[PDB]
């Protein structure tokens, strides 16, 4: 067994909880409320996460920034889509939050869960694994190619490090396929593309009560 | 070892030098660089086009497929061909031997972030030392994993995908068995690539948004 990927597992954060209120009408509002909060609150996590990962920390705290800042939203996402491939067309976002196609036109993110639901599809016919999951996550982070990096040999060697602990975990538990770990390699770029989407989506994207109150 | 098959075709398909040819009568600004390297990019595109037939096995793919896949990875092709011809330059990009743009170029074009990000694909690439053969072997990757979402035939370019993925393991083995994760490094440089295609053709509609390209027959038009 490769001990980074076994301790990446280890390393995995606990599952988060959306808790949408149900008595909060259903509204492009509300659910865009909850993936918000949801998100902030995996986010906290995902920095708590990031400092298990094998020379994560040996970098200068300002790369350590830089590069969550420039990966936040691929982690995120890759995480739905984890979670999301035992589904069919659904995206669990959390436990209590599986949204489906009619769930996505009703908060605006036909388009976006789409994208998602793409991606989702890939790692469905690779079957791919929790093991492989983590360590493409902890890739995605050290290789989200951020332009304010200071030491960019540190960085290139976490790179090497993580690259090198999934190749061992590809050679041994899937010898059935030689060039599974680079077809895994091959999926990253529909995720930077994706996380793009979903960052653009998210700016583009009143106080009613007080509001109401003025004019009276 | 011998290069393999694919890589072999693929050096001998590779397209002769293309000149940007700015209007000499034209005088420099910021409409020139742009009309300049909108008129370079339709004449790489087209040579792109006979390219990608030339790829062992995209013309088996259905037309609709092979034209999902080009209107997708366009921008990637052309971006991955400024950045090899720069390669043995510093912090300036060739887009053509007659056409190189400097910081101070890219600034009067409006081009400077652009470039700025083009130029950090350059710098990786650099350190790997990119050569000819690994060029050619990634474009043709680029095209075939260009992530269309209007694929028809999704096994078809998925083995079409594993056959240039194939061509490079290869490659990577017999010539740099002295970096056994060498493949997978080149790999990981395609994120990269994605970003900036996606970044500069989202740049291109902001400028015909606010205006952009010197049409030709427009002054006839309204000269005649
Ligand atoms: C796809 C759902 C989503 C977010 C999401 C994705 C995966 C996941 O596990 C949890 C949430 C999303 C929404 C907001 C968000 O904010 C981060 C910035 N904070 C600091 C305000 C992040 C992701 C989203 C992204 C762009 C526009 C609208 C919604
Ligand atoms: C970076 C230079 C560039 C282009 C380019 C890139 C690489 C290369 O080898 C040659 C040119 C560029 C400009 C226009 C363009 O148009 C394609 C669409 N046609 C059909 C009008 C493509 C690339 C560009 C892209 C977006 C906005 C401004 C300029
Ligand atoms: C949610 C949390 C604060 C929790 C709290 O209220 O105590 C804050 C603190 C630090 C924040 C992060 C940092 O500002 C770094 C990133 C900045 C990006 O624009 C958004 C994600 C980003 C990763 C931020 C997510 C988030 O809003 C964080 C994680
Ligand atoms: C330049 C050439 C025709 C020039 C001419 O002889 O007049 C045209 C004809 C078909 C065009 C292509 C097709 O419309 C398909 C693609 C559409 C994308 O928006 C741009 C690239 C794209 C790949 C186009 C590049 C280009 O503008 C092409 C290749």
């Amino acid at each position: 067994y490769n001990k980074i990927v076994s301790h990446l597992l280890v390393a995995e954060p606990e599952k988060i909880y959306a808790m949408p209120d149900p008595t909060v009408p259903d509204s492009d509002i509300k659910a865009l409320t909850t993936l918000c909060d949801l998100a902030d609150r995996e986010l906290v996590v995902i920095i708590g996460w990031a400092k298990h990962i094998p020379g994560f920390s040996t970098l200068s705290l300002a790369d350590q920034m830089s590069l969550l800042q420039s990966a936040w939203m691929e982690i995120l996402i890759l995480g739905v889509v984890y979670r999301s491939l035992s589904f069919e067309d659904e995206l669990v976002y959390a436990d209590d939050y599986i949204m489906d196609e009619d769930q996505s036109k009703l908060a605006g993110l036909l388009d976006l869960n789409n994208a998602i639901l793409q991606l989702v599809k890939k790692y469905k016919s690779m079957k791919l694994e929790k093991e492989e999951f983590v360590t493409l996550k902890a890739i995605a982070l050290a290789n989200s190619d951020s332009m304010h990096i200071e030491d960019v040999e540190a960085v290139q060697k976490l790179q090497d490090v993580l690259h090198e602990a999934l190749q061992d975990y590809e050679a041994g538990q899937h010898m059935e396929d030689p060039r599974r770990a680079g077809k895994m390699l091959m999926t990253l770029p529909l995720l930077r593309q994706t996380s793009t989407k979903a960052v653009q989506h998210f700016y583009n994207i009143p106080m009613h009560k007080l509001f109401l109150e003025m004019l009276e």
